[PDB]
């Protein structure tokens, strides 16, 4: 089966709810070990995994201090890493303060870089091939509005996924990248809540829905597996037929 | 409850005797689907390979030198998968190239690859079926080249039809996307592999230092005409060694 | 040592008579360039707003249903600027979509295009001679619309040929760009300013809040056509409003 | 004319040397006002454009504070700003310290957001139009190697110039980007050195030359005149072909 992910072991951030708890649910479907990390205990995320016969267990981390994953891949066995956990904060652009800036960039870009790091230095230092699929957004595509620290983040986290490829291709690690249309998750609650952006929103989706975290899993599965080695790179948006509109 | 089991589904594969046809018709039969390989001639190798992994295939004799060929192949025939994969080019100065090396490779690429889609959509959106749309376009879908205009705008056009057609069909259940190979290993691109210089050119612009496998487009193509990418539609997913990333 | 400056230079526009070739061709002539207005009818209104500016431009007639019509265009000509805006749409559901309809859009928005650009530059390279091509493209290069698949294949198509041609032809001197318009008004949009529902959600999604006029797209087009943009190649410049950020 | 700049005054920062240099000249030829900001002082620039009888003068201002011009707009008058100070840092990205992510981001990211936010303030309480002009880089569209930061930051410029754009077009602020290609400038004499670097790059631009910082001035010129009134969001690649091949 060339989407079976047995024998891998990976760390999932932001695991406890939304995306992130799709995709670590979908990788132990798949048959990975899953390390579900995460800020607070991911109890229910590890109950769906318990329940379907999977293999996981949690991390707590805190990417506030964006160096906070530094001693956590040595002699761990990673060999694949979701870089999931993200923020965001809504303001108009001409009022955005340095916290709303800074804060974003640490948990998103900043802490996705120097994690990515870590994974890696470890699977190079053994030799190892290995996995990184990053949570990109279609603000790494288009600017949105009143996010400017998430889109350039964002944005980023697309820079990141091409140049780390660009290094790591030929030492064995595939880094790639899932672009999320809009999903009804925490992130996108006060969009949701707002009847004309929901409208506006559900009106550029071709699929006429928003998406549900279940929909991320499969192309998250597939990117860890044999039947991706030759992708890297790329950032794969699944988006409900967005970018096409 | 596996999301990449095709199970139950019924593919038309074209270009399906060699190269990356041949490899996408031979993964859709082992995730489960029935295969139909359309092929100018005879697909009997690709018929053996399935045959033997113990598949279930067969043949559509089909030219797309007449761009309306396949306007009758779907009526009642039961497929809800579609890879549109037959394709040609033609290398030649710009400022020479034929009207022939035009309208042979826009033929086949382009305007086959719209009426096939077309006529398979028809009978999905008659009764109300969901099914899949998988077209193999180019790095040639983002960068130019050379001295292959035709080629360049036909996959370039490929581009633009998947988003136009998921973009109007994506509601009804009709999942269309792209897959945009890199530089993978078949018949047509031995030449290329067999040219010191231009292997090396190739090669030192593909991060992970190899060609491709046909295996690795297939893959892509089971993926994309599953469950597991069910929320995929109008996308062009390039399986490249990273290239477009260099 | 104005760097927009067309002194010197001669254009041919195609679809010069009305909408953005007019303002293409008005926008050449104020900055000094001699225009040919290429059009299928007398493109009397141009001619007499050029002749009102005191620039030079003069009329050519030229019908694109026949695809290589301008394939003795250039000979001795002395044209070094090439604007390809001739191009038509036409609207169905893509389940059916006439091969008419597929065909008539290919032939003017692409075929036309690439052999009407191989005789630019036949004459250009032949002399050895530099020279300046901006094609009109789309927001329909980038996303795809609905109900307009060879619109949007052509599209995207115009947008590969740039990047070849470009890639072919920047170290011979011949720069070779894109403009993709946003929504413009000309009397070919009156329709969808008419349609109230339409029209607003058009706007919804400019961040400028207005149509562009196709002087906008007449700026841009001096520009590529200039000295100021000597190593701009195989771009695509949307002149959108904000369309494709948002 | 349509490409005239007289009456508007401009800020253009990274002004000693290089685009920004270029682009000043540029600017001022077009008729503009220009100050020249630099973190020394930009004394061949001024000596060029009075030579051309254009009108300039300097600004003293170290992006190393990224938020160094927060005062710098109020009663200024300014209407056009070209974002261009910019820093690289190369090193293997599994070896590259916090350091060299830390101090690219704050000149090229969170400067550019933080500068663009004071300079719009002050036209939007002002009432008045503007121009912006961000310069993003080939790397705000593929990774290119060991520059993670670098090609993070020009990722995020490019995103800003969308969101900036979708936010404040109906405002009259026209934000823009242009991405340079191989230009020889200070931030590639590395690569110029490394003789099988520079052949790689070369032979991978199709107009056959690196380019010239003289090249990137007109896009400048264009890009602030009401001959683009409507571009907004856009990324300009003045790249010799580089993208499309
Ligand atoms: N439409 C969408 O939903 C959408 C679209 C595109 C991309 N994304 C991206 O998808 C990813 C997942 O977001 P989501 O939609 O599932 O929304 P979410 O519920 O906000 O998930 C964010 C996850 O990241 C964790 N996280 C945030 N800050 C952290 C920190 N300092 N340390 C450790 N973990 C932290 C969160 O923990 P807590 O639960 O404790 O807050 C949560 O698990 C994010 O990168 C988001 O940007 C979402
Ligand atoms: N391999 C690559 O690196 C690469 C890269 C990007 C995209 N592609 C694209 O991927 C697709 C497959 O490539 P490949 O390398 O496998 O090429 P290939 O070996 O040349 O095969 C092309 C296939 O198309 C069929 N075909 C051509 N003209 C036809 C016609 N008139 N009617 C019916 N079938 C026709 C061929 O049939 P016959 O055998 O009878 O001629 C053959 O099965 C093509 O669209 C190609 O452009 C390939
Ligand atoms: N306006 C927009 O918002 C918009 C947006 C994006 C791109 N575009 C593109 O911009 C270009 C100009 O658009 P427009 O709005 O000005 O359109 P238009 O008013 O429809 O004008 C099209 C022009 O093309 C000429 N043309 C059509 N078929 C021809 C043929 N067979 N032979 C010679 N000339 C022919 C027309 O001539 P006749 O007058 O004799 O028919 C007319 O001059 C087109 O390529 C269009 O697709 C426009
Ligand atoms: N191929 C290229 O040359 C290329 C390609 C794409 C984009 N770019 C971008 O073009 C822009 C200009 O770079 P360049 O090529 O002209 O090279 P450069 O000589 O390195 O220019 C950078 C300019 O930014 C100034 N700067 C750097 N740090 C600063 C700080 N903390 N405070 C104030 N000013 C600061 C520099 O001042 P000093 O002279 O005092 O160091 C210099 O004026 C940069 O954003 C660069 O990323 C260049």
């Amino acid at each position: 089966n060339p989407f079976s992910l047995e024998g891998r072991k990976a760390l999932v951030t932001g695991a406890n709810t939304g995306l992130g708890q799709a995709i670590a649910v979908g990788l132990a479907a798949a048959g990975a070990e899953v390390v579900c990390a995460a800020r607070r205990a991911p109890d229910e995320t590890l109950d769906i995994i318990a329940k379907d016969g999977g293999n996981a267990s949690a991390l707590l981390i805190d990417f506030a201090d964006p160096l906070a994953a530094k001693d956590s891949f040595t002699d761990a066995g990673f060999d694949i890493l979701v870089n999931n956990a993200g923020i965001i904060r809504r303001a108009d652009s001409v009022e955005f303060s340095e916290l709303d800036w800074d804060e974003v960039m640490d948990v998103n870009l900043k802490a996705l870089f120097f994690t990515t790091q870590a994974f890696a230095k470890e699977l190079l230092a053994k030799g190892r091939s290995g996995k990184v699929v990053n949570i990109a957004s279609l603000l790494s595509f288009q600017g949105g509005i009143r996010v400017p620290s998430y889109t350039a983040a964002k944005h980023g986290v697309a820079g990141l996924t091409k140049l780390l490829a660009n290094e790591w291709a030929a030492k064995g690690i595939n880094v790639n990248a899932i672009a999320p249309g809009y999903i009804e998750t925490n992130n996108t609650e006060a969009l949701r809540a707002d009847a004309a952006r929901n409208k506006a929103i559900l009106e550029r989706i071709p699929a006429g829905r928003w998406g549900h975290s279940e929909d991320i899993a499969g192309a998250a599965v597939f990117l860890s597996s044999a039947a991706a080695d030759y992708v890297h790179g790329a950032i794969l948006n699944v988006d409900g037929g967005w970018l096409a509109r």
